[PDB]
């Protein structure tokens, strides 16, 4: 299947990404607390639901939340301010809280059931968010020997996510609060800049955007 692209809401960030976030890929955003990772996730969960000529994929969303940071009213606000029905947009987000890293891993396997169910509807899953990818792994796997164990478990979790992305033509978008290896297909470093702006750089030019009532935009 041909790759799809999802607009982030920011023309600057879209250009940095080569046209938006890609299906059949894991895009990781990483940066300090407050860099805007979760705001970008909320914006993408709306943008993907737009039709293709507006930067979406007519898609539904699955969201795995490890930090209780999903805000339904933020979805509704972004949707309404972009001309979309807030309740329809919210309804197309399947939401799950992951209680620990092992539950997080099961939830990704569980997501395949709904992905298959929706695959031939008019709104197949096109975006799978894991926010935060790493928080439970960081809290649970700590101390001597934890580097190898944590990286091996994360590698398996990421392999599961890569399979869903590649098999079902989904964009996987993950957040990471920040020498270690990584296996996301694209890594985007996010940081605060002047004037309330956020700055994004690809890891291994820079885009600049604001967090607004429309989610993010230039």
């Amino acid at each position: 299947a041909t790759i799809g692209r999802i607009s982030t809401g920011s023309k600057s960030l879209d250009k940095l990404l080569g046209g938006g976030i890609e299906t059949q890929a894991i895009t990781e955003v990483f940066g300090e607390f407050g860099s805007g990772k979760t705001q970008l996730a909320h914006t993408l969960a709306v943008m993907v639901q737009l039709p293709p000529e507006e930067g979406g994929l007519n898609g539904s969303v699955m969201w795995i939340d490890t930090e209780n940071t999903f805000r339904p009213e933020r979805i509704r606000e972004i949707a309404q301010n972009r001309g979309l029905d807030p309740d329809e947009v919210l309804k197309h987000i399947a939401y799950a809280r992951a209680f620990n890293s092992n539950h997080q891993m099961l939830l990704v396997q569980q997501a395949e059931d709904m992905i298959k169910e929706l695959l031939n509807t008019d709104r197949p899953v096109k975006l799978l968010i894991v926010d935060s990818l790493t928080s439970h792994f960081r809290s649970e796997y700590i101390g001597r020997g934890a580097l190898a164990e944590r990286q091996q478990k994360l590698a398996k979790h990421l392999a599961d996510l890569h399979r869903l992305a590649n098999l079902y033509d989904i964009a996987v978008f993950v957040t990471n609060q920040v020498i270690l290896a990584h296996s996301a297909t694209l890594r985007v470093y996010l940081r605060k800049g002047k004037g309330g702006k956020r700055i994004a750089r690809l890891i291994d030019g820079e885009a600049v955007f604001s967090i607004t009532e429309k989610g993010i935009e230039d």
